[PDB]
């Protein structure tokens, strides 16, 4: 159709559960990379035939790729930047998975095209937001928030700020559109090239050399993120990844428990870059990739631009504002909406905790008020208790959901004040 989707909607982030991961023959990534993700996850190989596919079988099958992770959608594209092309994933009317189609900001028509294949193969509704957009422009926190370069203007140039930002509500939820100056200084303007959401209170932006030109764009950009509160009420975590010779750091993919982040020396500095997610993010595999040598990484242009997540069109989806830091009591009430998108009986949903650091969380279930709605109260705290907690729930098609998403390597913190 030409409507908008059945509100209320809300943007899916690249942290949330993955169903799959979708790239595209003829190849731009090694298949060393492919191998890592069909290890865990499902790997969609867009391909032009069944011939096609065929080809790309023996390739998997010599190459010793995990098969059962292997899938496969028929369409026609022009380029392997499925970032940018393919369709990009949202929650709406309540308990649904759709895909939103945009006008791809390059002379591609089969790329272009390609949502309208991606929704049939997902089995899922698609909607047109009338923008032109880039999915390497884009990245949501999973809260209505979206980062983007100034390009998401200036591209559009017909439509006003507003009426920009009232096409990405009204089809993605968003309603903190974030637009800024691109601080890289180079041709494409896309944010996965400077800065990257890691959780809904982590970002990740670039960093360079002092006498770098873009130095001071890019300390500008950090400051500006580090004094910005966050969805969750706290300021944003802010990590840097240095970039001493334009190395695509914040060109990376999460996918699930698993971080992959494109490296091409020297080693000392991509390990330091490594190093930042694994301090960023406990509880991720963080995995460095190296390139292919036919088609290598480039400063504006690395894994994150070859690879597109895929919702799971079933998402058993927690939404979550947690408790943190001093907190004045004396009730100490976390609530938490649990939703099917596989219309699965839900059950159980659970706080896990930890009281003052030591032995085992423990598990309590939550209360169902209403429907979808849950709550728990944290009794018995004593003035000074520190409390680790997260979210816990499962359906019966079989899907098992943390919030935060890792869950107990890195949970919810809070001290009890009893004021
Ligand atoms: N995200 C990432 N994107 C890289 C796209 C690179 C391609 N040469 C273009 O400019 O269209
Ligand atoms: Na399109």
């Amino acid at each position: 159709s030409m409507n908008p989707p059945a509100g209320p909607v809300r943007a899916i982030a690249e942290y949330e559960r993955s169903a799959a991961v979708l790239v595209r023959y003829p190849f731009g990534i090694p298949m060393e990379l492919i191998k890592e993700l069909a290890k865990n996850d499902k790997v969609i190989t867009i391909v032009a035939s069944e011939s096609q596919k065929n080809t790309v079988i023996t390739q998997y099958t010599q190459s010793g790729v995990n098969l059962s992770n292997c899938d496969f959608i028929i369409a026609k594209t022009d380029s392997y930047w499925t970032r940018d092309y393919t369709g990009w994933f949202a929650m709406y009317d309540t308990n649904k998975v759709g895909l939103v189609d945009f006008i791809y900001n390059r002379p591609r028509p089969n790329d272009d095209e390609f949502p309208k294949y991606e929704a049939q193969y997902l089995g899922i509704e698609m909607f047109g937001m009338k923008l032109k957009q880039t999915g390497g422009n884009y990245m949501t926190d999973g809260y209505g928030s979206a980062v983007q370069s100034h390009i998401a203007y200036t591209e559009n140039s017909s439509l006003s700020q507003a009426q920009v930002n009232q096409k990405m509500k009204d089809y993605l939820g968003i309603t903190h559109h974030d637009v800024v100056q691109d601080p890289n200084g180079e041709y494409i303007n896309h944010v996965d090239c400077w800065g990257k959401y890691l959780a809904p209170n982590k970002i990740l932006i670039r960093k360079v050399p002092d006498n770098h030109p873009q130095h001071q764009a890019l300390e500008d950009m950090a400051a500006y993120f580090a004094a910005q509160t966050c969805a969750w009420g706290t300021k944003y975590e802010v990590y840097r990844a240095l970039a001493t010779n334009e190395q695509p750091y914040t060109n990376s993919l999460i996918l699930n428990n698993r971080v992959f982040v494109p490296v091409n020396g020297p080693a000392s500095v991509d390990n330091d870059a490594l190093n930042v997610y694994k301090t960023a993010m406990p509880g991720y595999e963080i995995i460095g990739v190296k390139g292919a040598s036919g088609t290598p990484w480039l400063g504006t242009d690395a894994l994150h631009c070859r690879t597109h997540e895929v919702a799971d069109k079933g998402y058993l989806y927690i939404k979550h504002y947690p408790i943190l830091g001093e907190q004045a009591g004396p009730d100490y009430k976390i609530e938490a909406d649990v939703v099917s998108c596989a219309n699965a009986t839900i059950s159980p949903v659970q706080c896990y905790y930890r009281i003052n650091g030591s032995g085992s969380f423990k598990a309590a279930d939550m209360t169902m008020e209403s429907t979808g709605h849950y709550t728990y109260s944290f009794t018995g705290l004593n003035k000074n208790d520190k409390v680790e907690y997260y979210i816990s729930a499962a359906d019966n098609s079989g899907r098992k959901e943390t919030y935060p998403f890792i869950g107990e390597p890195d949970p919810f913190k809070f001290t009890c004040m009893n004021e």
